[PDB]
């Protein structure tokens, strides 16, 4: 019987607030200093994507995969056509790993997306250490992530997956307002806004406001560019072809403060998917901005 594994949590031996405050600030000042990757973009997107990268392989059926284990580590899961171009996160990350060897792998990836997030006048999330390594035996196949050739049906069930319904499906997608496609990494190529490196809901008004049209790269793949020179996966652009995601879009849209609240704890549930946390377990870390420190 295949019995669904259970991922206890077990915080750090002799860690609190402050250390993972720490680990904070060494990420959040990292951020500001190497600037120039990526045409001056920042690490702040990539860190994103490696958060939801190495949380996004989680099956709830049986509990495999997720950001308990910190496997992408190993080179089967840093080997993955889907992470490509995130090595240049985990190099961002090797540093501040080497002065706070203390904390785990699947830790220190999940706080560096939460830390980009928040850097990068997003919302505040709720973080949660505990994870711990697991052996490499443990690294989930290739293929568990999500692929950018499909539709709305595709979306809606494989974010099923992942325990996540429709609401929670938009939320996450907003974060498409940072960074690029590289077309390198994944076969497509532009941005989907103007604000690269800063958190907003723009990425629901160019989906609403701009003119797309379904266009050709030089991947031979498909994708839908603007004149503004914005462009959106095929993925992106079914949340507006979708009537129940077009919905949450417009609200996203127009409402800031609600696409910033429903994101934080979409976030933090996919960033904890497949975690139990005993009693004992200390109450989620709201960590201060280095604004906030006058850092
Ligand atoms: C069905 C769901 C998704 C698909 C198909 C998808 C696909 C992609 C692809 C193909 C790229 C291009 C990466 C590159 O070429 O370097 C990308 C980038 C990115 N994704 Fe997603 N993604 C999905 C969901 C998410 C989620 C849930 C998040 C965050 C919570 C996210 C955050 C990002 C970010 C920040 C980037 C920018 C990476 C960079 O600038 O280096 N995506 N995504
Ligand atoms: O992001 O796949």
């Amino acid at each position: 019987i295949t019995t669904p594994l259970v991922h206890v949590a077990s915080v750090e031996k002799g860690r609190s607030y402050e250390d993972f405050q720490k680990v904070y600030n060494a990420i959040a000042l990292k951020l500001r200093e190497d600037d120039e990757y990526d045409n001056y973009i920042g690490y702040g997107p990539v860190l994103v994507r490696l958060a939801w990268h190495i949380s996004g392989t989680w099956d709830k059926h049986d509990n495999t995969g997720g950001s308990y284990g910190g496997t992408y580590r190993f080179k089967k899961e840093f080997n993955d056509p889907s992470n490509a171009g995130l090595q240049n996160g985990f190099k961002f990350l090797e540093p501040i790993h080497k002065e706070f060897p203390w904390i785990s792998s699947g830790d220190l990836f999940s706080l560096g997306g939460v830390t980009a997030v928040q850097e990068m006048q997003g919302p505040k999330i709720p973080w949660r250490c505990g994870r711990v390594d697991t052996p490499e035996d443990t690294t989930p196949d290739n293929g568990r992530l999500p692929d950018a050739d499909k539709d709305a049906g595709y979306v809606r069930t494989f974010f099923q997956r992942l325990n996540m319904n429709d609401r929670e499906v938009v939320a996450l997608m907003g974060a498409h307002a940072l960074g690029k496609t590289h077309l390198k990494n994944s076969g497509y190529e532009g941005p989907w806004g103007a604000a690269n490196n800063v958190f907003t809901n723009e990425f629901y008004l160019n989906l609403l406001n701009e003119d797309w049209k379904l266009e050709k790269n030089d991947a031979n793949n498909e994708q839908w560019d603007s004149k503004s020179g914005y462009m959106m996966l095929p993925t992106d652009y079914s949340l507006i072809q979708d009537p129940k995601y077009l919905s949450i879009v417009k609200e996203y849209a127009n409402d800031q403060d609600k696409f910033f609240k429903d994101f934080s704890k979409a976030f933090e549930k996919l960033l904890e998917n497949g975690i139990t946390f005993p009693k004992d377990a200390p109450s989620p870390f709201i960590f201060k901005t280095l604004e906030e420190q006058g850092l």
